[PDB]
């Protein structure tokens, strides 16, 4: 039985534009998972009266180490999030799997997801979001936050889990 | 400034179809809101790879006081729970809002969904269902549940009131 939990779910808020316009999912194989094929999986997204169907755009180690996983200069791979596709960022990854989009035990990913293209607007307060990443084989990460009914600063933590980033 | 809150989900286990066969999805509006109308609310089910939205088919009273939610033979509307539809149920009124499809403050509806319609299968063990409930108007209900690691008994209760 393998499969990946989100552990977090954090938020940018944008004031320019009154809202979170880009989040960052983070993904770990459940304990004891056999290795899971990233490439073909498919994030699912409900927000506001739409579901959305996201693919595998590409990965990227930019977000190895960084306190900042916003940041479109530092990691420019952003620009390949967009209203249909997500970004895989590397966390933690021994082995070097994640490059190959292959996520094994230990690891930890990200899914760079602009909101702002996917749901048209950014998301605003005390907003509901409901999702799952589902690879074609092993059982799904599930999302589910609503936003907070303020936003005080750039990043915001959205989802809350134990496991480290 | 209105919305609604899912009280809670149960399921239907049938052993013939090796699972959970149907929801039903419990309503109840915030504290506050207006009036809403659920003749154009869609509901959004995500299980197993697969997003499925359902509409709006009828509302029925035969719901009420009904001590087996799950029952055809009973509640007849059941019929009309497809791969594409679910049906309201009323379960709390106080001035017939339901019976036209309009949920107000004290009301409880329940959504009836056939699981094996929808996701072409029973429910399995150890399955993980998200979605939403959402009206033209208002916040919507959230459901998430995780069906257990086996199946004791004909009613399983899946999702809980939470404040
Ligand atoms: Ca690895
Ligand atoms: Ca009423």
């Amino acid at each position: 039985a393998s499969g990946l939990m989100c552990i977090g779910v954090t938020g940018h808020y944008d004031k320019t534009l009154g809202g979170i316009d880009k989040l960052a999912i983070y993904i770990t194989p459940n304990a004891g998972s056999a290795p899971i094929d990233l490439k073909n999986a498919k994030l699912f997204l409900i927000y506001d009266g739409e579901s959305h169907v996201l693919n595998y755009s590409t990965v990227t180690t930019a977000t190895l180490g960084a306190d900042d996983i916003f940041n479109s200069s530092a990691i420019t791979d952003w620009s390949l999030a967009d209203s249909s596709s997500y970004v895989v960022g590397v966390i933690q990854d021994a082995d070097g799997s994640l490059s190959n989009g292959v996520i094994n035990k230990g690891d930890i990913a990200v899914l760079l997801v602009n909101a702002n293209a996917v749901f048209n607007k950014a998301i605003p307060t005390r907003s509901e979001v409901s999702g799952q990443f589902q690879p074609e084989f092993g059982a799904p990460a599930v999302i589910q936050f609503t936003t907070p009914a303020a936003y005080t600063q750039t990043v915001i933590e959205l989802q809350h889990h134990h496991h480290h980033h």
